[PDB]
C-alpha cells in the first residue's frame, strides 16, 4: 500500500489514543520519516513526552505543545483534535508505521 498522508495520520492519532503502541511505532519509524512539518514535530514531541513518562494522549499532548508555544506551529489544538477523531480504533498502527518508515 501507498505512503499518503493518512497513514502518517493514522499512526500519530492511533498513538493518540493507545499511548501503548508507542515502543512498536517507535521501532518501527522516526520522527524524520513523516511528510509533513506538522507531524514530525508532533512525532519528536511524543518521543518526549512518553521518554520522560507522561502520557502522549490528546489532552496531555495538546497541553505540552501550548505551554511551548508550539501549538500553533503543529496546526493548532483543531488539528490535534481532528487526529484524534478521524483515525479508527480498528486499526494496525505498526502497519501504518511500516509504510510511513517506506
Amino acid at each position: 500500500p501507498p505512503h499518503s498522508i493518512e497513514a502518517e495520520q493514522s499512526v500519530l492519532g492511533g498513538l493518540m489514543l493507545d499511548n501503548e503502541r508507542w515502543d512498536d511505532v517507535a521501532e518501527r519509524v522516526v520522527a524524520d520519516d513523516f511528510y509533513t512539518r506538522p507531524h514530525r514535530h508532533i512525532f519528536t514531541e511524543m518521543a518526549r513526552l512518553q521518554e520522560s513518562g507522561s502520557p502522549i494522549d490528546l489532552i496531555t499532548l495538546a497541553e505540552s505543545l501550548e505551554r511551548q508555544g508550539q501549538l500553533d506551529s503543529v496546526g493548532g489544538f483543531a488539528y490535534l483534535a481532528e487526529l484524534s477523531k478521524n483515525t479508527p480504533s480498528a486499526a494496525n498502527i505498526s502497519a501504518y508505521a511500516d509504510i510511513v518508515r517506506e
